[PDB]
């Protein structure tokens, strides 16, 4: 049976952060749900892409759980989702649970908001650090892609097919991963 | 005054070779009009991603013309483009003003379809080689991107980047480019 990824879309999220993974977990054959945190109706992205989501956040938890759930970043999208009680209710089961979360660029400072894998070594877009280490909670990685056991976190618009990568290689395995990125033409 | 684009999208498309070009061009601070091939309504991409267009294809047109006329890929998307009247009507207009047109994946494979072109170096994704060379009226490439004057062509998602700076560098210039690339965190 195939794995399931969730991932939560707000207004301002960087679109690319957010259809660069949709996109590589679909052609990984990973069920992926894209939740609209606000509701069923379009968002409108960082820059001004506006994206459809496939269902209402509140009726994508009931069909839970996930095998990951992702947090694409975008100041204004992450900011969003550090304010959401639905997206800490999420987390804290998912990680309660033990499955993977991944965050990308000033995602991870929703995993600050929520309290959510304190400890990890974690990556963040350079704008996004000092937020991030509020309070040290977090030790920082400059790594394009890091993962510390279930909390994997990425950079930029420029790393997300890393990051996306990184999450097929750990739900489908490797041999997986390295057959969805050669079509891409990656460098 | 600032440079424009004119994004066609179709049912289909790429869309992460719809959404990083959108995106760094509009980081670019180049005013783009995401225009549905079909009209008005959401457009569902080749990996299931929805995306509202700014405006139809028909209103765009009003409104042109454009610096530059971009065509993503995806094969399906591709097809709908080469099977369009309009957009051959768009394409040769731009040829005939001498404006630039860029193009990726199966994308330049519309270029083939609608005659436009013929006789510069070229690039596709590896897949739609042989579409693009039959008949011999276009001498193939390797590069990542490719541009032979005002034929501005690349090769897949993993190129997608690396194709939107070179429209920002034809527009904008190099400094442009570098600007907008850095935050990017690309390799």
């Amino acid at each position: 049976a195939s794995k399931r990824a969730l991932v939560i879309l707000a207004k301002g999220a960087e679109e690319m952060e957010t259809v660069i993974p949709v996109d590589v977990m679909r052609r990984a054959g990973i069920k992926v749900t894209v939740a609209g945190l606000a509701g069923k109706d379009p968002v409108q992205c960082s820059r001004d892409v506006v994206i459809c989501p496939d269902a209402s956040l509140e009726d994508a938890k009931k069909e839970g759980p996930y095998d990951v759930v992702v947090l694409p970043g975008g100041n204004l999208g992450a900011q969003n989702l550090s304010e959401s009680a639905a997206v800490k209710e999420i987390l804290k089961e998912q990680e309660n649970r033990k499955g993977l979360i991944a965050t990308i660029c000033a995602g991870p400072t929703a995993l600050l908001a929520h309290e959510i894998g304190f400890g990890s070594k974690v990556t963040t877009h350079p704008l996004a650090k000092d937020k991030m280490m509020n309070g040290g909670h977090y030790t920082y990685s400059e790594n394009r892609v890091e993962k510390d056991g279930l909390i994997l976190t990425s950079r930029g618009p420029g790393t997300s097919f890393e990051f996306a990568l990184a999450i097929v290689e750990a739900l489908n395995g490797k041999e997986v991963a390295a057959q969805v990125k050669a079509p891409l033409v990656l460098k």
